[PDB]
């Protein structure tokens, strides 16, 4: 009768959300699916992204999940409303939780948003933020290089420092006191970004609030488990299981995990 | 008439510690607040009576057209949350679960102290919630019956408050507890004194912030967030309006507040 929390993503970035779920909800089993054969999603057409997101959704629903996290900013924007309406389990994305966390952390209502070209172009974060607080001013900044620096493992190195300083220089001209990491890969750069931005700026890992919302929703529906003793996490990918496993076992401190290859769509 | 309020119910001024954070995180939402000052304390009351009173406050605010309810009182949450959630057609949340999440996020060694009322402690709601989230947590609870009295009397910044806090909390210093949950919504009014007493190795937690984020999340989830530009909060007490205003205006920074007296019985 034990059921997983499902996570869907285009790749490995959603693992940063899983990381916070492991901390905050240690009794819950996680089923994660990264569609690495077809990432990036950012460049793709909304219809296509919804179709892909439904394929991933349907796969995890067949596997038995009691809640779904769309742990991808692009998929969250393209499909959240339709999936939430059609499924009878709770479904959330990462954008409303990140926005909430920013509104909690800000003191001057000047917020920065870092993300992919697609994310920043969507205006999803400004729309969420401003709907909650009309006084907020939001500066959005595309950071095209960051995903590569993280996936390639360079995110602690001298390269990351230079890439962060280069990319975020515009933000230094502002009085922003809060920066939302609006791409699930970006938490791996968080210490470097905090260093560049300085001690007056709160840097938001939206996985932390997302995990809290999962916990709250599970409680709200009386679905929280009491033990981790028969926990069997499962990781699924459409791309290379080895490349995925190599990253995941490091980010999640899980040397013994198993990654299942799957075939979706076409 | 198009905006509807979020309702908050409490034994007295404690619920204001949740309201403060709602005003911050949800600045366009209207608050309707009811404190049952005339029957405070709820702490030493039997669970059946706490539930009865909590239902009285609920009915009052439901009749005023609230769109969501926050039980901003820990003993009431323990007594009545599930029954009120189950019977109402509007979302209802309590304050024990958010406090429990917040404490577990702050702890470094998994050793948590809970301060609360006699009723909250007897219920074991906090240890049950905490261990339900992380079975490796170690929880110790302490009943602090004088704390509510000092807060409701407007004496929470005084020499007497400092003595009472020192008297009650001294046993926590003989432990390795690194996190203390303020498990009565009145207790944040005493937080500077408690922080100074406990010292800097101990995270003292006001769960109002975590409660307000949950209110925000549930409104969004159910498509209940206010999208209008209407500009008027309403406070109700079963005791003296002046004494309530003196405390509320200190805690909230809201010089022009509307406070009215009501009868529940
Ligand atoms: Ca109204
Ligand atoms: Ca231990
Ligand atoms: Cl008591
Ligand atoms: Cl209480």
């Amino acid at each position: 009768m034990k059921q997983a929390i499902g996570f869907i993503d285009s790749g490995v970035g959603g693992l940063t959300v899983v990381r916070e779920v492991l901390k905050q909800l240690p009794h819950e089993q996680v089923y994660y699916l990264g569609d690495t054969a077809r990432c990036p999603y950012g460049p793709r057409d909304k219809e296509e992204v919804a179709k892909f997101t439904w394929e991933m959704t349907n796969f995890l629903v067949d596997r038995g999940i009691k809640m779904l996290v769309i742990a991808c900013n692009t998929a969250t924007a393209a499909a959240l409303y339709d999936i939430r309406e059609k499924l009878d389990i709770p479904v959330i994305g990462v954008i409303q939780p990140g926005s909430r966390a920013a509104l909690k952390a800000t003191r001057n209502n000047k917020i920065g948003v870092l993300g992919t070209l697609g994310t920043v172009e969507s205006m999803a974060y400004p729309t969420a933020l401003k709907g909650l607080n009309r006084r907020v001013e939001v500066d959005s900044l595309a950071c095209p290089k960051f995903v590569s620096v993280v996936e390639s493992g360079e995110y602690k190195s001298a390269i990351a420092k230079k890439v962060v300083a280069e990319s975020l220089l515009p933000l230094k001209s502002t009085k922003i006191d809060t920066v939302i990491l609006g791409c699930t890969h970006y938490p791996l750069l968080k210490p470097i970004i905090e260093n560049f931005m300085g001690d007056g700026v709160a840097v938001i890992n939206s996985g932390e609030e997302t995990a809290s919302e999962v916990s709250a929703l599970l409680d709200y529906h009386n679905l929280l488990d009491a033990t981790d003793e028969e926990i069997e996490h499962r990781f699924f990918t459409t791309g290379s299981t080895q490349i995925f496993k190599d990253i995941a076992k490091d980010w999640l401190n899980m040397p013994d995990m198993t990654v299942e290859h799957i075939k979706l769509g076409k």
